[PDB]
């Protein structure tokens, strides 16, 4: 069953936000996000991970994460200590570790699964069943491309169904509840900030040159419209604010 695993089919269909982080080049950002949510075992896992695939579900308030990495027995044995509030349970052989808000499995030496969030978060055995029968989420072409680029790219990818709501956060405005569609967002680290490009689905709504210029100057970015999509390129956001924007999905 480990022969062919699509991590996006494992985190599941129907998410409000899909995320992909190559760990190399994005260490500080991922550390900050983890810190915002509460400890050592998760950081330890990340330090052995090459790529993280994530899905956030607003209704059940949870993140589901899948990591590709190297998780040998000598490593796993030394984490999930009961003095840290981790309980283990035994199941087709696999061990599950549970805590108040975080469940973790290492179902094979190169895969990790983490489910974090409210008491309505998915059961680990249900996520693990998607190792055998995966879901089939639909993702945009560059997001799909980034997901198979580990080693060649360090671009962080997000796909956000409610792009209206996210754009206000990302651009530091207040919550307006804009009538806009899906957003694709691609970021790459420069020093302590991120450079990004995004596309935002506008629908039939027009955006005139005045609103365009003002956002543009606010962001110090190149902006244009293509068909029904607003394209922003060369925007910047600090790694600290980016981490907060992502963290703020939960709570």
């Amino acid at each position: 069953w480990k022969a062919s695993v699509d991590p996006l089919g494992v985190v599941g269909s129907g998410a409000d936000v899909y995320l992909y982080f190559p760990v190399a080049g994005n260490e500080n950002l991922i550390s900050r996000i983890i810190e915002n949510h509460e400890k050592a075992d998760i950081k330890k896992i990340v330090d052995r991970t090459t790529a993280v695939y994530g899905a956030f579900f607003a209704r059940s308030k949870e993140f589901r994460l899948f990591g590709s990495g190297s998780y040998p027995y000598a490593f796993t044995n030394l984490i999930f200590s009961r003095s840290d509030g981790w309980a283990s349970t035994k199941t087709h052989g696999i061990t599950y570790y549970e805590s108040e808000h975080t469940d973790v499995s290492i179902p094979a030496p190169h895969f990790s699964c983490v489910i974090f969030g409210s008491s309505k978060r998915e059961r680990m055995s249900k996520m693990l069943s998607r190792l055998v029968n995966p879901d089939r989420p639909q993702l945009p072409p560059r997001f799909e491309k980034e997901c198979t680029s580990e080693g060649t790219s360090q671009t962080v990818a997000l796909y956000i169904k409610n792009g209206g709501h996210f754009i206000t956060k990302l651009l530091n405005f207040p919550q307006l509840n804009l009538p806009l569609g899906a957003m694709e967002l691609y970021l790459t680290a420069r020093r302590n900030e991120y450079l990004y490009t995004l596309s935002l689905q506008l629908g039939n709504a027009k955006i005139n040159f005045p609103i365009q210029f003002l956002i543009s100057r606010v962001l110090n970015a190149h902006i244009h419209v293509e068909g029904d999509r607003l394209i922003i390129e060369d925007g910047t956001i600090s790694a600290e604010r980016l981490a907060s924007v992502i963290s703020s999905l939960y709570s």
